[PDB]
């Protein structure tokens, strides 16, 4: 079966990046955003199903698959969150509803925090704030997410490292990431693959994981220091797994917003192409019952 | 000048392990062992002085150098530890002082926990044991020390990674410990570099790596849970840095054992070739000191 039927693909120039986008549908725009270390095509067993009632939007994250900066750059959060702005805005859309897994739940969140007006409303698959994460970091996490740690290393040490052979971390990464699980469609994975193989592509990953650090961080900060909390509804989708003490998705999210319902699903952290039919079945009642909103 | 002018080059067969030791002087024993990423040279500059006086015992540790296991070997500190007891044993020695740097000090007061009639006087330089270490991890301990959770990742994930392009991440490695500065005579250089191309000295140090993490953990936790501690003296040398409650190295030491002595030392991690003469001051000072624990 195809991968995004009827999907336009199209290249869009923004002030700093050529970024790559796929979009499909009529009505409220949702704007859908993959993570680490995949493309757009992760979304390919839910998007169709959106697009049958939504304006659907996909993209690549800056430096991420076919994305491009135009230099340098800035990889953080916050920029790549200018980018989604601009992008839906060219598309025709000054708010829309934001729907994001693993990376881009993290340019979703900052989105909704620096520009409220344009959130219509905020899905976080498997993903809190990196302020959270960051004070929860003991001996298990720094193991379970020690590529947090090496990617974040200083330029150029982790480029050296996964560049070596690059093929087979992706893939040793991916296969990690499903819990061992058949759950790459063979050709969504020759694209992961290619990218991977970029080395444009993986200098930006680091990037991105050097700005969870630094600056993505600090923004979080203030945010928090300043009391400012996203505005619009909320919905998080978590891992079937123990949770330590204020640890728990839907109680960090509501240290973070006033509006947050959200549900476990049985499946790995890479939820999008794992368990599509549980996602899609809380993604559309949650759109369903906040259509006001979306107005 | 001469990277130990007077050591004896031997190699001893031990039930599990070839080991290369260098050995020199006369009277009661000292054994020396190294650290991480380096061999026994890294005592270039401390042996010397010490053969005046003692019986000088340096090692490469099981996988360090030139020493290698026989086999699927153990390389956890327990085993090497076995490796020590014998090689001084071979050598004419049942009891003996342990002076360790780095990963060298964990082999050091493992052996001291698991062996006290063996172990007449303990100096660590720059450690304390892993159980304290562990309970320490936070956000700024992963990244400085990132590698301790790359190296522990399952066979063979680090393996292919350092193993790409060896001679870089060596040195790299070596540069970032000295934190920049010029420490590293350029003949033990060679031989820091001619380990680390040999896939066998990284897939040994990973193994070290991993069981940091787990068997040599496990065992300083039931040494804490029957409250069984060094029964020697013990001294400290710590770099100079600012600790956190309850981190502070002499404080640490005083949990583990009822007789320690300690000092800052104001140079970096790599305190055997950067802070030579300060190391000898007090190593003479305490040897002097506890001359009847020697007897």
């Amino acid at each position: 079966d195809p991968l995004l039927p009827g999907f336009d693909y199209l290249t869009l120039h923004t002030s700093a990046a050529r970024l790559r986008v796929a979009v499909k549908g009529s009505g409220p725009p949702l704007l859908l955003l993959h993570g680490y270390p995949q493309t757009h095509l992760a979304w390919h067993r839910i998007a169709p199903r959106l697009a049958e009632d939504y304006s659907v939007v996909l993209a690549d994250l800056r430096g991420y698959g076919e994305s491009r900066a135009l230099d340098g750059a800035d990889y953080s959060k916050a920029a790549l969150a200018r980018d989604q702005l601009e992008t839906m805005g060219q598309l025709g859309f000054e708010r829309f509803a934001v729907i994001g897994h693993d990376r881009g739940a993290r340019v979703g969140y900052r989105l909704a925090l620096d520009h409220p007006q344009a959130v219509a409303a905020f899905v976080s698959l498997t993903v809190v704030p990196i302020l959270d994460n960051w004070a929860a970091v003991n001996k298990v996490f720094a193991l379970n997410a020690y590529h947090w740690f090496l990617l974040a290393q200083p330029y150029d040490l982790p480029e050296r490292l996964i560049g070596a052979d690059p093929e087979h971390f992706l893939d040793y990464t991916l296969r990690r990431m499903a819990q061992g699980r058949d759950i790459y469609h063979p050709q969504a994975l020759e694209s992961y693959r290619r990218a991977f193989r970029d080395p444009a592509v993986r200098h930006a990953m680091c990037e991105d994981y050097r700005a969870a650090v630094g600056v993505d961080a600090d923004a979080d900060q203030a945010d928090r220091d300043a009391g400012r909390r996203l505005q619009c509804p909320v919905q998080v989708l978590w891992e079937e797994r123990p949770y330590a003490a204020g640890q728990h998705p839907l109680e960090i999210w509501k240290t973070w917003a006033g509006q947050v319902e959200g549900a476990a699903i049985g499946a790995s952290h890479m939820l999008p192409e794992d368990a599509p039919d549980a996602v899609l079945e809380h993604l559309l009642g949650f759109l369903a019952s906040h259509r006001e909103a979306l107005r």
